[PDB]
């Protein structure tokens, strides 16, 4: 791979982010992007600052410089698609920082594990092309073939891991190079396990194992740490409905357009298109958010907060509040 030039670093370093608390639950990434031309440098600056303000890279021998390289190597592998772009992963990073520090989930993890989560956020969707795992299987594309031949149906997640492990194999972007022995091994293994658990086909399985582990006082401790890491990245990944309504709406618009584009390409190839991806059906934003809330998000956040993440209660509160707000949009459309 190429190296990261010194001008690119200064482009990020210069951004001062006035009037923005990056650690706050109500931080608005959309506002931050509209605040300037070159939102890709403001995005990266947000990640930079989050990782410094945690105190964590310094403790694991990661320099202010290779941190910035790592971010920019990540950024360059994100494509210009409507949802699964660089801004999604910065959002997941920032959101995870709030669960750890405002939600007190840091209490349940080592410092290394907190550092790994913040890093993993930034790699967890590398080289996403706006198409889901199903698309690669039904069209027998090379990645689908390659994943089917090695056993794993998690087509993209294996791919994102391969690219994470590739970015980290260059020493000038290796944020885990300051680690040795069991610590170094654990950074890689936990990063990879977390990215693989982002496959929503495995959603129910991962939730149910975390909850079983949290109910049991005699659970293996290392295993409960690992499941909690996985649950927190999953939580970040489905965190759009836990934000102030206007932010939550903007995320829903971006996702919807990405799904519609997949559906148009499925039509071109004669492959089957589920109704969620079908632009012509022209379903309302609101009904789809309420369905996501009821089937996926509300149960997930309610169950993990009750089982053991008590500090994350606001997520359940804001899901409820956003749901009633979408109900009001239907009732008055
Ligand atoms: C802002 O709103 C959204 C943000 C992200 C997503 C993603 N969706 N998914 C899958 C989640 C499971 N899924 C469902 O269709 C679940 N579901 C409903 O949504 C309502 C229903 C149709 C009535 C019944 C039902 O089963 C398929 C899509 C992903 O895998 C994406 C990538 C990773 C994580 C989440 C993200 C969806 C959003 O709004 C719908
Ligand atoms: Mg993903
Ligand atoms: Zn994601």
């Amino acid at each position: 791979v190429t190296a990261i030039t010194k001008v690119e670093r200064e482009a990020v370093l210069v951004c001062e982010l006035p009037s923005f608390d990056v650690t706050d639950v109500e931080f608005d990434l959309f506002r931050a992007r509209e605040s300037t031309d070159k939102p890709l440098d403001v995005a990266a600056a947000i990640a930079y600052r989050l990782l410094l303000g945690s105190g964590l890279p310094q403790k694991f021998g990661c320099s202010d410089e290779v941190l910035l390289n790592f971010i920019l190597q990540c950024r360059k592998k994100y494509r210009n698609v409507p949802y699964h772009n660089f801004y999604h992963v910065v959002d997941v990073c920032q959101t995870i920082h709030t669960f750890l520090y405002r939600g007190n989930v840091y209490e349940k993890l080592t410092e290394l594990e907190c550092f790994v989560l913040l890093i993993t956020a930034l790699v967890h969707d590398l080289d996403h092309m706006g198409l889901n795992n199903s698309f690669y299987l039904k069209t027998e594309s090379p990645l689908g073939i390659l994943s089917s031949a090695s056993g794993n149906t998690s087509v993209l997640e294996v791919h994102h891991c391969n690219l994470a492990v590739e970015i980290l194999s260059d020493p000038e972007s290796d944020v885990f190079d300051g680690l040795e022995g069991a610590e170094r091994t654990l950074a890689f293994r936990s990063m990879i396990d977390c990215v693989l658990a982002t496959d929503m086909a495995k959603h129910g399985s991962a939730l149910e194992a975390f909850l079983a582990s949290a109910a049991d006082q005699s659970s293996d401790e290392a295993a409960f740490h690992r499941m909690t890491m996985e649950i927190i990245l999953k939580a970040g990944d489905i965190s759009n409905v836990t934000k102030p309504f206007d932010i939550s709406r903007q995320w829903a618009m971006a996702v919807t357009e990405e799904f519609y584009r997949q559906g148009d390409m499925e039509k071109e190839r004669g492959v089957e298109v589920l109704p969620m991806f079908d632009r012509s059906k022209n379903m309302e934003l609101a009904k789809g958010q309420i369905g996501f809330i009821d089937f996926v998000a509300a149960p997930f956040f309610q169950k993990i907060v009750d089982a053991c993440l008590q500090g994350m209660q606001w997520t359940v509160d804001r899901i409820k509040s956003n749901r009633a707000q979408w109900e009001r949009v239907l009732e008055t459309r």
